[PDB]
């Protein structure tokens, strides 16, 4: 058997050659990627089981379809999926369901996408025990379809200025929902337009004229039998989008729509029947769990671009040798491999974040602040660097990347949306910047010892100079220490600019605005430091020497590519020299060439079947050209030879001349 | 009147407020953008004329349509367009045709997009006088539909290894075109799949077994009356794409398809009837003229993002004042305004490039191809930097609209998909940057060997001597020259540094081409800096040509924002050798944030100065009048998925699924 477990007989030999050079077992790397040998094996067992159920396969290639056709296809697969789920899956294994959906439903959306991502989690986090019994069970059994309705046409970021109102009628004992203007329409909740018949709905709660602020409510939207909008409801789709068009993102409006008092979600907060209010002592779920989604989507795109790079030949290096694999050019390795490093790094960073999400929550029955800040920065950097890498992966396929035969353009449209959902990236970076400024005030005021673990480096003292290419035994610790220095220096520098403008008389919020770009520079460096450290932490946890060396090579590529990308900050104070920067450059180009024989195996280790990956250029077997010709020939515009546009128009136009 | 000529009564006052602060006449800035007052006025006159012809309007909003519906809509407008063109336009000055097409046909494509972009230019540049009479006239009159077929399924970059063959039969006096394998299929030529009935076709020419390399041929593809494929022709669409889906990009295959000898394009090469060859003494057209296309598409996206930023309120700065325009936050100004600077810079750089394209070509009747090399290298780098930085900016503009930007009501996502395609067409960006790098390495060998005086004007700075230190924030001068000199220093230093690494590996024994590959990433760093320097210098040159003081000050503010944003983005190269200090870099930072706030009251006018009507711009968020929310609610309500209340997906599937539980 081969160390690379994806080789099959008959595969394109140009691609097999790249798998044959693997130094590690791809099953063992999968276990690392997916958090356990068991987890990885279940992925493969699910994939092998779905191969025997053709009902759950793409009835035709998805890029052939109109929006209407895709929505029908998705619901077709979903009904079959919900019926047969237990034959394939442990429904309670949130991990198995995610993979099952990726193979069967894919990334473009489905009618119950929000049902899982937010509707159920909102019920877990905010409904009382009695209410969970009424609604959460019906949701889990898929008796109803639900979503989470927070954003409105005129507000998504702010929320203290939402316009939908829930006014408590003390007699009758109902909440009266009302949408006073068009801008108060709920707007963007996924699966709200056509699919959901219930929603959790954020609205400003009014009692005795007093505004208690945003609160969440269970709201029936459509009749459970005919699916018509209940009286007082205005509801529909918000139209087509950049991507993710299978989800029916919706608008929702209320004309004095009454719900029971008990529709207010009361695990935290109560409104008694007379009107009395009792105060208690997320959205954070989405940010914590979306990081794998981005890593995975980045890995989709790199699997395709790197596989295609092994089969695509183009140009000569040596004039007496044949055309080389484009994978041969340093320019091509340089535009792919740093992103393979990033995809592993994002995965490992996401595992630590999910652990921290579970660690708070557990402790919540003084660390939510640290989690909110980490997640704020990480969601913004990961999403932005993923987009950069996906698009580099598309363009690395040449002309054909622009075709939907690559599928990378759809991977891009869906992944990039995470720059805006779950918190605008600019806003989430400034959210982290507030935490970093608080931390900088601790340092400046002598309370350095009160810094939490994630931000203690801001209190540490820097050595004069950075010991890259100095201390014997080139270690990743001198790179970590260099990242720490530049992130601390920019954090304290940006903070002090802010403090200095207030000291000089400017209002807090105007000084904040004037320093906000600088402050986002700090957030970004602090977060990019976190990704490095998480990557290095995993490399050191591993005992299997072949796996450890493979990921260690990747880590070395990571720290040199990233440090070079931020070299400006290392040079400003002379922390780094010209000579150390040329060392980082030569190291970057060295580790490109080191990684190459493993590049395809490092991506095969994610173990995406063709039915998941949906790419012709990225076919597991490497037989691109023949299947690309078929895919073109079978596409909808080639049904007829001479188009209606040519008969109706165009031919008459030519005749007239 | 108002200095800003786009204000109309009834407009959203949040947006009007931003136009009222203009310091210059937007008609006068249009003249600067489009190269003359007359040209700019014609744009507006064309727009006013098209308002009286509703037949040429989007029959319904384009994002509502399937691919099939859009293609039908495009040909509908095209037929009307070709019949009524003379009523609106001077067909020969075009130019006006480019703008007419932008309003009527838009960016997503049309059946005759490549008819203009490449088919006709190929006939101008490569057909003899006799052949132009046969084919170019029919093309201009739109008697035929044509395209340019170079790329194949297996080769786009490496033309030397194309697989389609044209073998000369000496008897019969024909060329025999043949497609020996699937990978030899022509693949990607726009409008080839369904619309064109003729094409210019690049193929390796064989005579008596000898391969003379790529040559271009006029090739009839479909019957002029039935539009069926002529015998021996395999032809169709290559399928849907990231964007630009109205163009039917095609595949084309030949089974020993014979064309006359005289179908070889013979303005420069000849093949006589017996077989005799005779050697002569582009694609460069596309690269030269596509730069405005990118500038314009960048300006579309910024018009939308900045207009929407004036009407979108969100959050408080001062806690006792109402929610602010998002166009107030420094992060928002920082994510838009540098790209406004870039869009002007690309336009001005594109005008100088088109002048150089005309200046060679003009000189190519005499000697005199000793300037094609300078043009090819400039165009190689510029097409790569402009296209890549445009994409960065378009996407920043989309995300500056928040959630709604992701909707097609913004239209920026389509602007993005179409514009970014230019990172790959007309030369892969990585390949075109290395094409420039060859020219820079040749130039570095002149310097190293003492022939500095032989450097052409565009690359003479590589021979100049640098001062010790860069005089930004040191020495007053009337603005910008110390920034230019700093850009020159870092671009020269990286060029000579990357070149010497290449020379050093050969000196140590590596083969030329392996040393090249090993230095290629570094070499593209040089290309990029040299090109980004050119854009600065072109921008500064235009600022100094202008006499109208208000216009000059407005563009001067933009130029200052440009040089500080770009220099900061490349600061690594300025700091490495101590050319710049920490303190000068903090000056560049403070300058960047200053010029953001300086530019703001002009931001919306600088974009209105491009003078894109709503029918051109196609954005709900970007409406000239600023009435976003009401027209966004309508746009959603009228979209195709809201025709019915309960979807078929709910009746067929989904409702049964719920019942079963
Ligand atoms: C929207 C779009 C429209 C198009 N329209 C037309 C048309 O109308 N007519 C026509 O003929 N073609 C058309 N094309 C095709 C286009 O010309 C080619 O796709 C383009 O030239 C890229 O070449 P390629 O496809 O062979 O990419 P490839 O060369 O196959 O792959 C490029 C990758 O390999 C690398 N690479 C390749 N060669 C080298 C080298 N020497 N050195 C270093 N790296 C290298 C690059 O780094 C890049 O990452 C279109 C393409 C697109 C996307
Ligand atoms: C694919 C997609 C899916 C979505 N799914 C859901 C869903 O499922 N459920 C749901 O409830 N909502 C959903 N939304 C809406 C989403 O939550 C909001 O769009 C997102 O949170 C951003 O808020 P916004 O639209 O108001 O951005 P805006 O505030 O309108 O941003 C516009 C510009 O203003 C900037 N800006 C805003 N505030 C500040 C500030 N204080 N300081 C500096 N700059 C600022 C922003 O950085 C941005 O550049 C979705 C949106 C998208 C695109
Ligand atoms: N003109 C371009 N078109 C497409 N992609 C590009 C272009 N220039 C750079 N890239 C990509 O951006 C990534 C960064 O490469 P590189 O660091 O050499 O360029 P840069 O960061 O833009 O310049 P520098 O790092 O020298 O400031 C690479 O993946 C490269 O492929
Ligand atoms: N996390 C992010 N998500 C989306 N866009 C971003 C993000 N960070 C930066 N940008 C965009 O990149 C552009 C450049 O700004 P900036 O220089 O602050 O970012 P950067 O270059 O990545 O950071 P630095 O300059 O410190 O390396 C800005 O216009 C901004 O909109
Ligand atoms: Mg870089
Ligand atoms: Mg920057």
């Amino acid at each position: 058997v081969h160390l690379n477990k994806t080789i099959q007989e008959g595969d394109n030999p140009d691609l097999t050659a790249e798998r044959l050079t693997a130094t590690f077992d791809t099953h063992a790397m999968a276990a690392q990627i997916y958090g356990g040998e068991m987890r990885a094996r279940r992925r493969r067992e699910i994939t092998a089981k779905l191969a025997e159920i053709p009902e759950l396969h793409d009835s035709m290639p998805l890029p052939y379809m109109t929006r209407e056709e895709k929505i029908m296809e998705s619901a077709r697969k979903l009904t079959v999926l919900t019926q047969r789920m237990s034959e394939i899956i442990d429904p309670t294994d949130a991990g198995e369901l995610y993979h099952l959906n990726n193979e069967v439903l894919g990334i473009e959306g489905n009618p119950m996408a929000l049902h899982g991502v937010m509707f159920i989690p909102a019920l877990n986090a905010q409904a009382s025990d009695e209410q969970q019994a009424k609604w959460l069970i019906r949701a889990l059994r898929r008796e109803i379809i639900g979503t989470y309705a927070q954003t409105e046409m005129g507000h998504g970021t702010n929320l203290q200025n939402l316009e939908t109102t829930a006014t408590y009628d003390i007699g009758t004992q109902e909440f009266v929902l009302h949408t006073p203007k068009i801008t108060a329409l709920k707007w963007w909740p996924g699966n709200l337009g056509k699919s959901s018949n219930y929603a959790v709905v954020v609205a400003h709660m009014y009692i005795k004229g007093k505004n208690f602020g945003p609160h969440t409510f269970m709201v029936p939207l459509r009749d459970e039998k005919t699916h018509k909008p209940l009286p007082g409801i205005t509801i529909g789709d918000i139209g087509p989008k950049m991507a993710y068009n299978i989800v029916d993102n919706g608008f929702l409006g209320f004309n004095n729509y009454r719900i029971p008092r008990t529709n207010l979600l009361m695990r935290h907060t109560k409104v008694e029947a007379d009107g009395t209010y009792i105060k208690p002592p997320a959205m954070v779920h989405v940010r914590s769990y979306m990081l794998t989604g981005q890593a995975i989507m980045l890995s989709y795109a790199l699997n395709i671009a790197t596989r295609y790079s092994a089969v695509r030949r183009q140009g000569q290096i040596d004039k007496n040798e044949p055309e080389v694999k484009v994978l041969e050019y340093q320019t091509q390795q340089h535009r792919l491999f740093p992103f393979i490093a990033r995809a592993y790094a994002f995965q490992f960073a996401g595992a630590e974040t999910v652990k921290l999400y579970e660690r708070v929550l557990k402790e919540m029955k003084s660390l939510m602040a640290d989690l909110h800040a980490l997640t704020s920065g990480l969601k913004s950097v990961v999403t932005h660097q993923t987009g950069e890498g996906i698009e580099q992966a598309r363009m690395a396929c040449g002309g054909h990347g622009y075709s939907m035969a690559s599928y990378i353009s759809e991977i891009y449209g869906v992944a990039i949306g995470g720059c805006t959902y779950a918190g605008e990236n600019m806003v989430m970076l400034l959210q982290l910047a507030r935490y970093l400024v608080k931390s900088a005030a601790l340092v400046k005021s002598g309370k350095a010892s009160q810094l939490g673990p994630l931000v203690a480096y801001l209190g540490a003292r820097s050595e004069p100079t950075s010991l890259i290419d100095r201390v014997p035994n080139g270690g990743i610790t001198e790179y970590i220490k260099t990242f720490q220095h530049i992130a601390k220096r920019q954090t304290l520098k940006a903070a002090n600019k802010f403090f200095g403008l207030m000291e000089n008389g400017e209002k807090r919020e105007i000084a904040w605005n004037k320093s906000s770009v600088e402050l986002n520079r700090a957030s970004r460096l602090h977060t990019r430091l976190f990704i490095v450290e998480a990557f290095a932490r995993r490399v050191n946890e591993i005992g299997d020497i072949t796996i450890k060396e493979a990921l260690s090579d990747l880590l070395h590529l990571h720290v040199n590519y990233e440090l070079l990308d931020v070299a400006t900050y290392a040079l400003e104070d002379g922390f780094m020299s010209s000579t150390q920067l040329d060392y980082v450059r030569d190291q970057l180009y060295f580790y490109l060439q080191k990684i190459r024989p493993n590049a395809v195996s490092l991506l095969d280790s994610w173990e995406f079947s063709d039915r998941e990956l949906r790419s012709v250029l990225g076919r597991r077997d490497g037989h691109v050209y023949e299947n690309l010709f078929k895919w073109a020939k079978e596409s909808p515009l080639n049904k007829t030879d001479v188009l209606p546009s040519v008969d109706t128009y165009l031919k008459p136009m030519m005749e007239k001349a």
